[PDB]
């Protein structure tokens, strides 16, 4: 296993503690080794090993932007991020739980739960108008033409004809998407990576882990995994109250909330996840 | 009325269903601070603190910037009485005790190093220089208020030596190298414990943060778990040159006239009577 390989590594980070009582994350290119305060990403290849440095970057300039919230901070050195390669990264643990969709039937926890969602995506709207921001995060372009490619290499293979029919009307609109590159845009916000305390009171927003897919990009991305894992109802509500109920917005929206299935699957392929690869190819197979 | 019944419409906004008479409010030099279970919420008692809180609180954005690795209260909201909600720090102060146990002390002097290089490098950022204080010849000022304020509340013998300790302090280089804490008691710094060897959680209590000398966050490292942990601290880090001994020893001795004139403003007796026990 990951915490056998690393068995050593992992004593020296996390002295006395027992790697059994540890969880793992699988990502695309690190795993990320779960303890009780803080999470060690460990490099599959060298190639990811060379992408931590930035990486270290990237999570201090997530810690520094006002998003009403907590994010993952860098428990390494700033000289860290002028290394070629590193043989790990600890970033500090985002406390708190998901959010059960249960929990916005209450009319009020919707409206506080919503409320906390505009301050996020208003955080993150803002900060990728910042020319320093922008120049510290990737900005790829023609991502949704790529995207549709990747998913037709790596995922129609583990498809019926019918999944493959589907998921061609599907990427049919994405090469006429607009390329936005306006927003730092989180680009996996489903429920499981945003985390509330719901202890004294109504659901209050703790933080938002795993920002392995963080760009400059379109809001549009964001919004869709929230209306992907919440419905339509409570998206109007954060698009109100957030001032993004424009036509254009919400097209652009429910273009991309129909591939977001199949980004889920791509990544679980990818990770080596094959119960979130099993989810996301739910109906394509 | 109580705090919390005073407070309780930005309460109800800030912390949504949440029970205010179940909440605690800690105090301090300048803030009225509201616990809850994972933030705090800073209020201000002068009209003084009201108008800095701004700028406080762009000196929290600036921190939680930083890599000292650990936590630091991370801003979550400014308003206008004007308000700042900090993210609160988990864990809790370590006993001394803690360090007789040789692999806790290695680890926990490891954190400590890790805290002190990263505050150290941070004070080169010429971005952290700007948006934090960097007052020049903060001793010396200190120094006309102990006379001032100290000098009459103590025996001809305490002026002697009180005198001699301002001496040497003068003697001290106007350094502004790193970040200084400023008040980095074994309160401040929080640990994750019952999970293996203690782990740096994050330090707290950042009103009195400045650019200045290192040996003062060293001091009062020292003045809290004693000199053996120092030293250790000061050999892993490379920090146990004579001329940061001297600093450190200087500085160190200035503690309890540093309480006594807290105490005598604050109109804390019990806290001025120990500052000045060995003064009078
Ligand atoms: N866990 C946690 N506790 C905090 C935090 N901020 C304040 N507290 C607690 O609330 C108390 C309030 O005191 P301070 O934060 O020092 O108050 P202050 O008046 O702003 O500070 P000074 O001007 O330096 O005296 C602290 O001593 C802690 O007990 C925080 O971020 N996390």
């Amino acid at each position: 296993g990951i915490l056998q390989a690393n068995r050593v590594l992992l004593s020296r980070l996390l002295p006395g503690v027992e790697p059994e009582g540890l969880t793992v994350r699988h990502g695309q290119f690190h795993q990320v080794v779960i303890a009780s305060d803080r999470v060690v990403c460990l490099p599959r290849t060298a190639a990811a090993a060379a992408r931590l440095p930035r990486r270290a970057a990237v999570m201090r300039v997530l810690a520094g932007l006002d998003l009403g919230c907590r994010t993952p901070r860098p428990l390494c050195e700033g000289s860290a991020e002028g290394a070629v390669e590193l043989p790990f990264l600890v970033l500090s643990r985002v406390p708190g739980a998901p959010l059960e969709a249960d929990a916005l039937e209450d009319s009020k926890v919707a409206e506080v739960v919503a409320a906390q969602y505009v301050t996020l995506l208003s955080g993150l709207a803002s900060a990728g108008a910042d020319e320093k921001v922008r120049a510290a995060l990737p900005a790829p372009q023609g991502r949704w033409r790529q995207f549709a490619a990747d998913v037709r290499a790596e995922l129609f293979p583990l498809m019926s004809d019918g999944g493959c029919r589907q998921a061609e009307r599907e990427l049919a609109a994405l090469d006429s998407l607009p390329d936005i590159t306006e927003a730092v845009v989180h680009g996996n916000l489903g429920a499981e990576n945003v985390l509330w305390v719901r202890d004294d009171g109504l659901p209050r927003l703790s933080g938002v882990i795993d920002w392995d897919e963080v760009s400059i990009g379109d809001p549009a991305e964001d919004l869709a995994a929230i209306g992907a894992g919440y419905g339509k109802d409570f998206l109007d509500q954060v698009l109100t109250l957030g001032g993004w109920s424009d036509r254009r917005m919400a097209t652009r929206i429910a273009t991309i909330r129909a591939t977001f299935a199949l980004q889920q699957a791509l990544s679980a392929c990818r990770d080596g996840d094959e119960e979130e690869l099993a989810d996301g190819l739910t109906g394509y197979r």
